[PDB]
């Protein structure tokens, strides 16, 4: 299974900065319930940002530098390669690979931030007479989670 991974918000926002512009500890738990055990596939300004590959999980960088070699990281060059990384593969972002990736993926995991945010990175636009709402589900507002927030799975028509 090839599925997209990804938080944004009303506007399709999904960064500034090289940062999440919210901080929502339940994605982050949802991101790793979603993906222990499998594979993250994200471009390198996204890899760079995080800092450090994500722990239980294969973490695998789409770069042109062909200097990458990061511990703990396996590295690909091209689109191509994606698609012969075996088991379920998330796209993680970010911008630019979520718009090389949109029209090649089974599936979207997504986390609706319901505000609107500065942001100078976005997820491309998309249309839901294309894909099916598998689920929906509103994530809990308390003290840590404080913007509103719902988790679709949604699967290509
Ligand atoms: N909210 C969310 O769910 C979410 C998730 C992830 C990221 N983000 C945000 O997204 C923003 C970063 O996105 P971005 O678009 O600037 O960067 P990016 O997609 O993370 O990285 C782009 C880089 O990936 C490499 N790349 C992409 N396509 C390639 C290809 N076909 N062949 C070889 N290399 C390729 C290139 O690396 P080289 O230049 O080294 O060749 C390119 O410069 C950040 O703000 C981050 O916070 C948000
Ligand atoms: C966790 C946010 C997020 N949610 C969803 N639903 N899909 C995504 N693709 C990303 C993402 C991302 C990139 C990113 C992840 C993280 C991050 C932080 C913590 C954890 C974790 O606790 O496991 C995982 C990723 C940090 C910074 C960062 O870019 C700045």
């Amino acid at each position: 299974t090839l599925s997209i991974l990804v938080a944004h918000d009303l506007q399709r926002v999904i960064g500034f900065e090289n940062q999440l512009p919210w901080h929502l500890p339940n994605d982050l738990k949802n991101v790793k319930k979603l993906s222990t055990g499998h594979t993250l596939v994200m471009g390198r300004k996204t890899f760079e940002s995080i800092g450090k590959p994500l722990p239980n999980r294969r973490n695998v960088v789409l770069t042109s530098d062909t200097s990458f070699n990061v511990e703990g990281v396996d590295v690909i060059h091209s689109i191509e390669d994606i698609y012969q990384l075996p088991g379920h593969v998330f796209i993680f972002g970010g911008q630019t690979l979520f718009e090389e990736m949109i029209d090649k993926v089974d599936d979207m995991y997504i986390t609706v931030i319901e505000g609107k945010f500065r942001g100078d990175t976005f997820f491309p636009p998309y249309t839901f007479e294309d894909w099916e709402v598998a689920s929906s589900v509103e994530g809990k507002l308390d003290e840590k989670n404080t913007i509103p927030h719902t988790f679709l799975h949604l699967i290509r028509k």
